[PDB]
């Protein structure tokens, strides 16, 4: 992988890249979003965080919300960067999905987008864990979900850049307690891939979190592994289970269909998460490899 020094902490990490500049957005530390920027992809430096005082409207679907908010996505589209954020407590339900955008990172000045999508306790959901795909025609979705019922996904309007539709369910894991969470969905050669995270993810050193994908030749469609097994049924092929040095990786992101980002948790360093970049290829079928 990339060998990453300096402020190299992050969680639940979503990479970017303007200019020559990577910026990996990531679950706040203190309060808001942590934002950290690197010049050759190795070394990474703090950045000024996102949201430093919590919005008004976070207190009114989400009042318990912890201080910091967790798993940004960060995409550019349509002539603009689009920022999905989660406000949400830790192991509750009363989540909500945010929406922040600017024209330009280096200006700091994020606009306030509004809600996105809400759970509350009748809900059977999590409105956590966003991420933005674009079509093979070019129209926006959004996938999400963490433990539950799952991984839902909805298609999003060019205009508001907020839900339409129905929501369609793509990966669940009734088997192993729901733990499937912090999906990532991507277009290549024809198929669409559904990266997910299995199992716990808090547990330091010893969390078990893995990154397992699927494909589907329809956005909505059956999302299946090498095996064939549906990611309805707790379908996933494990790219990822983690190494001696780097223990439970998960809550992945793919830049480019080039670089996958990722945090895993320092066995030497008492289990703090860092920073975790590869480049992505593919094999002869098009399955995702490091
Ligand atoms: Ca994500
Ligand atoms: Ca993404």
């Amino acid at each position: 992988f990339w060998d990453t020094k300096g402020d190299n902490f992050i969680h639940d990490p979503s990479i970017i890249k303007e200019g020559n500049t990577w910026y990996t957005f990531g679950t706040g530390l203190g309060t808001g979003l942590r934002v950290i920027k690197s010049t050759d992809g190795r070394n990474w430096s703090a950045a000024p965080s996102i949201f430093p005082t919590p919005l008004s409207w976070w207190k009114m679907y989400v009042p318990n919300h912890e201080p910091h908010q967790w798993a940004p996505d960060i995409s550019y589209y349509n002539g603009r960067y689009w920022l999905y954020y989660s406000v949400s407590s830790f192991g509750s339900n009363t989540s909500a999905i945010g929406l922040a955008s600017t024209d330009r990172i280096s200006s700091g000045q994020w606009r306030d987008d509004g809600l996105v999508i809400r759970s509350t306790s009748g809900d059977q959901f999590n409105a956590i864990d966003p991420d933005l795909v674009i079509d093979k025609d070019g129209n926006p979705w959004l996938s999400f979900g963490s433990f539950w019922s799952g991984i839902k996904l909805t298609r999003l309007d060019k205009n508001t850049m907020k839900p339409t539709g129905s929501l369609y369910s793509i990966a669940s894991r009734p088997n192993n307690g729901g733990a499937v969470e912090a999906p990532n969905i991507t277009y290549k050669d024809g198929y669409y891939y559904l990266f997910v995270s299995f199992d716990s993810c808090c547990k330091g050193v010893d969390s078990t979190y893995k990154i397992a994908y699927g494909r589907s030749t329809s956005i909505t469609g059956p999302y299946y592994d090498k095996s064939g097994k549906n990611m309805m049924n707790g379908g996933g092929t494990i790219l990822d289970s983690g190494n001696d040095r780097w223990k439970g990786p998960g809550h992945q992101d793919v830049l480019n269909n080039s670089i996958l980002v990722r945090h895993a948790y320092d066995a030497l360093d008492n289990g703090v998460s860092k920073l975790l970049i590869n480049d992505l290829y593919w094999d002869s079928q098009g399955w995702p490899t490091y």
